[PDB]
């Protein structure tokens, strides 16, 4: 099943890309990369050092100052970003396969990511030359005032394992479109598609040092990427505790930060929702990508009048979800990403039971022989819980949902907002007026009305509260990579003569 | 001279303003406030505790959630902000006097601040109802996509002693215009105008808890203001080390931060500049507000061909600068702000000499009997220095300039950018083309061509590098107080049927 | 009424109150009783020519055009405060001149205050753009400048309101203007010009021409020094104005009213729909731009709806706008009332039914005024002239529809495209309908609202351009692309 | 030239290549030698009527108008790539039809590629706005919709370039269009329509009408189903078009050329100014929209400047646009050349001096073509018809000025307002001048540049509206304010 993807690795680079060259780690260290479907070592790549990271940041600064890219016309930068987009489409099949091999998600999930990635690059390619800044009506006579937008500078970018190429395209596109130099480091356990995308960008051609790729989770590599004085912006997508640590580091040089740290996304279902649609979308929110996608709906809030019927209907569908190899077209859910992540998920099951919650279905590794070698976990539904519980307040980022009941509209909103997170959520009801009222009160970066999962390049994505700082995608996403400069010219300068002559 | 201002204090409140009430500190502690012209204790105000700060933040959260202000129409919020602006103008004389009394700057400097403050409020009042968000052309058929702008939420705001009411208006105006609730804490040594502005805002009328005022530098008050979980944005203007500490704290709850930490602002003078203008503006950049204003030009870069002549002409003017009471119309420069700040300035003079720099004039406290009781420091020019020196790389924020020579345009730019700062700077030359080239290469939030000092509400202000994060003033400043929410409605929802039925 | 003893009677040209160049005057009438209440100057085309040339001179001097946007904003705001300050008197004068109820005039005054305040705050918010030039070593900018000299012609229904929509952005942007209100309703406009002089503007920046003199209209639309002609009024006059503006390739902005549909589905809040159908049809005797004369109601509830509407129409209280009990005043003039009567003759000839009203009220206290009964025409169809043509009177037609699709097809079957409503508790549907209607403004479960924050204007024959909002400000600006080559090199295309 | 054996000869209406309804045709000429090179259909007003009704039907079906903006963008991009792909052939065909040098045609092709690519990227970037409503419990939005059906008339100087300026935004926004190129220069337009069919659009979304048939122009400007008429060409035709559009209150966008000043101060880079004065006057034989026929030079260097310019003008190499040595081709047609000759007769009658040129070249190889010598007219003034009127030919006038102020006053003394330049090493001054010029585009130390990223169009009689940039996109959109009352309450104004 996976052997065609295994073939691709025969030609994939194993090294870092620093300052126009594929290089090993300064100490020759390496890391084994695994396929989560069978836990087999499938590739070995360089494990970079903090000096490698250092050298990349300084190369990115040197290229920035040269102006080769930063002072290129916006139109031409747009054409190059478009050329990356065209590469993604041209190598769509291989890229989708490489992503399924590395992360375990189904091939159709990977193809959908490859479509999004193409559109992300294409969107930024188009936006690149559309806004150079503003002319201001100066309140001072005989002055000309303008705001010019410049690339922010050297940017470090840390991407997560869920999921590599898609989140990388969110950061890379705007950075290249605006003229920044970047240093990217993907998750130590999933570097395959990122290494491939760097090979393709190298084919498109960028001046030396504009793009650099650091691999691994080496000692203090993160520190250097978040704390180096030549960095102007650190953009991190991943876990909350690392995110916080990254921000503390960025403070040492008063460096701009952008964070996206996941969330406990609510899926609110009223008793006047289209029922079968809500059940369908509750499965999709809970179990696409094994519940590991950023948009996952792990917190179901359902109105008390239909709660029992919704629970039975959901549980009945969950038992039919097909687990298996992501390359097998019959598979509906692949495995979770690592031993460590599967272990955290298991332990949250113990906490659930101990707290009084009911594991209504799932909650364990599956039996079947073809899944035994893999990092599989059964899709899980947890009932009879409430907001005071750890399993409701803490995000597990696995194929697991909790179900809480609510009596009124006001209670739904209150419960949905009762979390430290604020990334995304949905409201299901045929009463659109009501759904709009709810949407307006939810503290969430994105709200879906009668849908679940949609994100796209045209609109910004990001969190309120502990889910993040800043936005990716849209004009706002482009803005994270820009800095504003006010240039004021006194066209008729006269002596002030404040001080005695 | 100062007795009319002393009269105003007879009716000024001495307390904090928390949740619609003027209150003492929870432990009844107080702090003596000084006039830097004579070091006399002129007022005693409450010294708040961390619990006071806590209570204000929670009151601000409660008011935010009630919607009284946050859900008010933008137009009406604009009218109230306009009403504050009108108060400032109506009480312009008293406010200017109170500011000269507290900070020591000349009365004309204070009147100019009062004009700026009126225009800041008036600008935000006008901008308040001009942008509600965007409609997006959704890439998904039968979806409606919109971005709605909401107030960011609870905001804490820490203002500096240089200078109180002006920097406070930069933060307050956009916060009220967008519908946020705020908690402000001015510098412990200059709370007078801030207390007055709160009395005036109370007259305009805001729902209980929308605005709160905390006084002092109490134990952990800053920590609570920067680290409390109910805060959505911390905005701090002040010293670099406190700024960094504030950001590290804000990270504990992944809270948005906005910082403005001063700079080492360059004033580049070419040999084809209008000479007398450049000398005049070099004095203004170096010595307005005793060199303590955010826009101060402490780093003069002058072309080698006119360096000796520029130095003599500058030194000759510096000896004529009139020091004195800020209420005496003859005064051209008042005192520095505190014993501590004057001490730091003295010690930088020792470091200058030890490093080999020449104190060409000034560098000490003045003799005169009418200045003896005050915190006066002579306007100072430091020659024969270079970029490698601490006195050139570190900002003193006093009435002191350094003079370095440069041979070429390329050297001017290089030297000007050779600092950890990036707030503001100027270029003087009759060759406008050249001045534009230089302006485009300087890493600075604001660049003046043939001028020095101008900031205004219509344009954003803030720093590159260690001078800050974010912007104040302009549409950008308003944006710091807003959060974006993507609402996506599927107008024709259909079952996805990904999972087996 | 005492107000009139202090009000000027002259034109305002180049900083001076002046009579007509031939001393001609015109009598102004109170439609409530047809009494002459004031006499004002009736300008000549030479007066109009003189104001245009003055506006142009002031514009060129730069005193207003080169003033800082912030300061222009502060003066527009001072005008707004003067409106609020003189709110009562202004309301009374509008009611005297136009006949609408005192309450209608108060609401106008509140709107006018907000219109001026909106543009005052917008004045200094956009100077243009910096462009990222595709040519290396070039700087590219777009500067927004005031469009220049602007002529403004306002209608009689909301004289002061429509005036503020034009005056506010013109002043905010730095243009010089020449305004001419409806010849039958100049009072509040004269008064607002007094208020403006109190604020103080450079000579020629604002000018007021009065009347309907011979070729005054033509000079305002066809003079070569005009950069923009802004007209709100009748479609025939509008077309003529645009043809004239064409002689100098002059920018035009037109608002020509419309045949505005009121769509009522059977799942609408029934009582609400009846209430809003009345409001749509009869606020200001149906002479307001946002009036909903074309009612479309779903067949399932058509009979119930017609009966309820008609029963309510019979209770509408006609009377003096100054009396607290009046719910609808008289129509504006003899000619307009005659037009409304002609339109009733067309309805009859086409075979429609006058379910109620259709004539002048009989009552004694109403005898002397220009009153017309609120009227409902039933049993008509889209092919009839009374459905296709707008009368701008206290009259509504009622047609039925079977489906959503049929309601859209009928509502879009007219030459107009200004505004309309959809009433339905199914918000999903109301939105589908609103996205398909060719109207500048669509209301979902409401009727009439307009405000400074959002643009207003028509698709199709209801206009060209927009007023209010940022788009409204933009009619008064022009873009200039200044491109600077920072490293100019010889091209050497032609042999040396 | 071989290219022509494969090129269509018909119109393109409602997804089909069709002849004229009366089978009439017209002969197309190569201005280099006046040979008939192709024969195409000559449409009737009925054909035009049919395309409009087809564009309207397709627009209403929603196949293109309701397609996602992102997908519309991708198809506009595929058109752009087809331009680059067929760059050589297209350049050769433009040169064949218009006579300009192969190098001029290549630059056009590069520009056209960038125009399409710009709008392709702009398509999905702005859907409208959310408004913060001043009314509580209301949601207010402004949705931007395609304007509808658009008629587009392009000129003969840059047929394909001017076509791309109109086609690109129309397609990007979702409009349906009907285009009619200049009757004497249809070749590249026909070819671009073939390219578009290869990309594939819904039937009726694009339509091509050919010729100058009787009342074809009038139907394109006056038909009631048109929402926007976009015309680039002569000022008289433009005015007539606007008067016609007025009959249905139709939006107009006009670009009518101009009398573009080239201002040369005595502190300009002298050699640069001479070089750019030549370029401004004689690129495309001075028939391009951005041509600088009116030279204003400071008196201090006027004599030196005139002599240098004239000496260079004598060396300009006229010839076949396909030969690498040619620097200027022939003028477009017999009529236009005759107009240029008439204008030389006016210069003489007014007493001006033909310093050089002013007639047809005498040489053998040029005998058969529509050649006109590059010409310089000296000793003229602003009061003369030759200074005030534009000929769009290879001719420039030279006038002197004493001061900055006098240069501004002279440059603005014309009925036009399209583009101009200022040359001076004193950038401060050049900027003062540029801010005072009433021109849509001002170049500082350059001449000619225009690009997709910035708007282009005229003040005064040079146009209404703008093309290129965001403002260009906006002519093809219309705003709709949808206001939703989320808590509707009865008003109860009328007694229950
Ligand atoms: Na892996
Ligand atoms: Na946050
Ligand atoms: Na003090
Ligand atoms: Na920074
Ligand atoms: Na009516
Ligand atoms: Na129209
Ligand atoms: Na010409
Ligand atoms: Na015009």
């Amino acid at each position: 099943f996976q052997s065609n993807a295994m073939e691709l690795l025969k030609h994939l680079s194993q090294r870092q890309y620093i300052d126009g060259e594929w290089v090993e780690s300064a100490n020759k260290n390496t890391r084994d990369i695994i396929n989560p479907y069978n836990q087999e070592v499938i590739f070995t790549v360089s494990e970079g050092t903090k000096e490698d990271a250092e050298r990349a940041i300084l190369a990115a600064r040197r290229a920035f100052e040269s102006g080769e890219w930063s002072q290129e016309t916006a139109e031409t930068r747009g054409k190059k970003v478009r050329a990356i987009a065209d590469k993604i489409k041209e190598h769509r099949e291989a890229l989708a396969r490489l992503e399924t091999l590395d992360t375990g998600k189904t091939l159709e999930e990977s193809y959908a990511d490859m479509d999004d990635i193409h559109n992300v690059f294409m969107y930024f390619a188009g936006l690149a030359d559309k806004d150079g800044g503003e002319m201001i009506d100066s309140p001072i006579p005989d002055t000309e005032s303008k705001i010019v937008k410049e690339p922010v500078g050297v940017v470090t970018q840390i991407t997560p394992w869920n999921y590599p190429l898609l989140q990388a395209s969110w950061k890379i596109a705007p950075a290249l479109a605006t003229g920044c130099s970047l240093v990217m480091k993907p998750s130590e356990i999933t570097p395959l598609t990122t290494i491939r995308v760097f090979e393709l960008m190298e084919e498109v051609g960028f001046p030396k040092g504009t793009i650099n790729l650091i691999l691994g989770a080496g000692s203090e590599v993160g520190d250097v990427m978040s704390g180096h004085k030549e960095v102007d912006l650190v953009s991190f997508t991943g876990g909350i505790e690392t995110g916080k640590h990254i921000m503390k580091n960025a403070a040492n040089n008063v460096t701009n930060i952008a964070l996206e740290l996941g969330g406990k996304n609510p899926n609110i279902i009223f008793d006047d929702a289209d029922f079968e649609l809500a059940v369908d979308q509750a499965l999709n929110g809970g179990y696409f990508h094994a519940g590991q996608v950023c948009s996952a709906g792990s917190r179901i809030l359902v109105q008390n009048s239909i709660k029992d019927k919704f629970e039975q209907a959901l549980i009945d569908r969950v038992k039919k979800i097909k687990l298996g190899n992501g390359f097998d077209a019959d598979t509906e859910m692949g495995p979770v990403i690592s031993t460590e992540h599967r272990n955290k998920i298991e332990s949250y099951m113990d906490v659930a039971k101990a707290e009084g919650a009911t594991i209504a279905v799932g909650g364990k590794r599956p039996d079947r022989d073809d899944l035994k070698d893999g990092l599989f976990f059964e899709p899980t539904v947890i009932t009879n819980c409430d907001t005071s519980m750890r399993i409701v307040q803490e995000e597990v980022f696995g194929p697991v949902v909790t179900v809480e009941g609510f009596e009124t509209e006001q209670e739904a909103i209150q419960l949905a907002n009762d979390s430290i997170y604020g990334l995304a959520g949905a409201v299901f009801s045929k009463d659109i007026g009501k759904a709009q009222r709810v949407a307006n009160k939810l503290k969430l970066g994105t709200v879906w009305i009668n849908d679940f999962h949609p994100y796209f390049a045209q609109a910004p994505w990001g969190g309120y509260k502990q889910s993040g700082i800043g936005r990716e995608l849209g004009k706002e996403g482009l803005e994270e990579y820009l800095v504003s400069k006010h240039i004021l010219t006194n066209t008729n300068p006269q002596l002030v003569n404040w001080f005695s002559k």
